[PDB]
C-alpha cells in the first residue's frame, strides 16, 4: 500500500488469526 499503517495494520493479522479468542499466529 502507498502508506502501511504499521503496527496497528500488523496486529490485523493475528487479529484475524483470533488473537481476540488467544488464537496465536505463532
Amino acid at each position: 500500500t502507498n502508506r502501511r499503517k504499521s503496527g496497528k495494520y500488523k496486529k490485523v493479522e493475528i487479529k484475524e488469526l483470533g488473537e481476540l479468542r488467544k488464537e496465536p499466529s505463532l
